[PDB]
């Protein structure tokens, strides 16, 4: 058996943050986030389950209140490269593979622009059965990205 053939699609979305990457990304890559979602994104969960210390390969399993779609996912987190400021969180079960998508992939990278200043790269990979392309474009879109670039910068900024 072949696997059948999918569309590639590569979703974009950037918010300039006037903090240092350094700052943004000390709370992209901050092993405590995984646990403190619920915090950062208020009234978004039923439920969460973490498995993993919060690094490189940490499991999460999502539930969303209902009138979200999607439901639930399992995620991973495949990549938190230090270096180059590097996050890739993988949708591993659940979510929009149930929905014709093969691979889901979410890419974060924090790109410094001044002393100051930088701007989260944020992308969204998908590879999609081409009968399910029209079903899946307007369900899958930059929405998730940029709440947690909304968050986060938020977060780092402002002062209760």
């Amino acid at each position: 058996i072949n696997q059948v053939s999918t569309v590639t699609k590569v979703i974009h979305h950037e918010l300039e943050v006037a903090a240092s990457a350094d700052d943004i990304w000390t709370v992209y890559s901050w092993p405590g986030l995984a646990k403190h979602l619920p915090d950062l994104l208020p009234g978004a969960f039923e439920k969460l389950e973490i498995i993993g210390d919060g690094g490189v390969g940490t499991i999460l399993d999502m539930t969303f209140v209902p009138g979200e779609f999607p439901h639930e996912y399992k995620e991973k987190f495949i990549l938190v490269d230090n270096e180059h400021r590097l996050k890739k969180v993988q949708m591993i079960e659940g979510g929009y593979l149930d929905l014709g998508v093969t691979y889901y992939m979410d890419t974060i990278h924090v790109v410094p622009t001044g002393k100051d200043s930088c701007v989260i790269k944020s992308s969204t990979e998908y590879h999609v059965k081409p009968e399910f392309v029209k079903i899946v474009e307007p369900l899958i879109t930059t929405g998730p990205l940029a709440a947690m670039a909304d968050a986060i910068s938020k977060l780092v900024l402002e002062h209760k």
